[PDB]
C-alpha cells in the first residue's frame, strides 16, 4: 500500500542527508583543511556523484558560475553561468529549496527532483549546490 | 614548483576516467549489448591497456578468479585467484580503492599506483577493475 510512500521518503531523506554530508564537506575545506578550492570541490562532487540514484551534482558559486559538474556531457557547462531560478533564489534566499521537473536526458521525459543547498561558511554564502536526483527509479525498486 | 602537483592531479584524473569509462563500458556488456562476457571483457581491457601510461589491466571477478589480464607475461594467471587484499575489499566493500605499491618489473623497483573499482551491474558486485599505472613517468615527463 503505502510501502510507496515509506520508499519516496526514505528516498528524499538519503539525499538531504548526502546533501549535508556535501554541504560540511565544503565548508571543511576552508574551516579545516584549507586552502585550488575548486578542484577540492569538483573531487567531493564526483565522488558522491557515485551513487546511482544521484543524475548530476553542479557547484555554483556566489557569482552564479558554474565552477563544478559530474556530468560528462555537460563540462562545457564549466565556467558558464547557471540560468537558474531554484538556484538564484538558494544562493539569495540563503535557504534550501527542492523541486521537481521533468527532463528528457534521451529515455523520455523522467522525473528528477532537485535539491538546492546553499553552502554558507563563517556567515557568507559563497555558493550552492544544486542535486538531480532519479527519483524514476523509487518507482523501479517500487 | 608546484607543476609536479598539477602534475600527478592530473595523472590521477585521467586514470580514474579511464577507469570510469571502462566499468561503464563493463557495464553496458550486460545492460545494453549483451551478452561471451569473458571476451568482451578481455577485449575492452586490451584496448584501454594501449596507453603507456597503464602497466596492466587485470578484471577480477566476484569469485576473485582472474578472467582478464592486458600482460603477456601474466596470461598464466588468467583463470587464478587473485592473491590481493586490496582486490577483495573492493569487492567486499563495493567500493573503489587505491594505493601505491613497489613493483620491480626489472628494471628497479617502480612507484606504482594500483586503482581498484568494482564493476556493479543492476545492484550486484560482478567484479573488480584492477589497474597498475606508471605513476613513475610522471617524474620523467617531470
Amino acid at each position: 500500500n503505502n510501502l510507496e510512500k515509506e520508499l519516496l521518503d526514505n528516498f528524499k531523506k538519503n539525499i538531504t542527508q548526502y546533501a549535508k554530508q556535501l554541504e560540511i564537506s565544503i565548508e571543511k575545506v576552508y574551516d579545516e583543511k584549507g586552502s585550488n578550492a575548486q578542484k577540492d570541490i569538483q573531487n567531493l562532487l564526483s565522488e558522491y556523484a557515485n551513487r546511482q540514484e544521484i543524475g548530476e551534482i553542479r557547484f555554483i558559486d556566489k557569482d552564479q558560475i558554474i565552477i563544478a559538474t559530474t556530468k560528462q556531457s555537460n563540462r562545457s557547462l564549466i565556467n558558464q553561468k547557471a540560468n537558474d531560478s531554484s538556484v538564484q533564489k538558494a544562493l539569495s534566499l540563503g535557504q534550501s529549496n527542492d523541486h521537481l521537473i521533468l527532463k528528457d536526458y534521451g529515455g523520455g521525459k523522467d522525473r528528477v527532483w532537485v535539491y538546492n543547498i546553499p553552502v554558507k561558511v563563517d556567515k557568507k554564502v559563497i555558493g550552492n549546490i544544486y542535486i538531480e536526483s532519479k527519483i524514476n527509479d523509487v518507482y523501479n525498486q517500487l
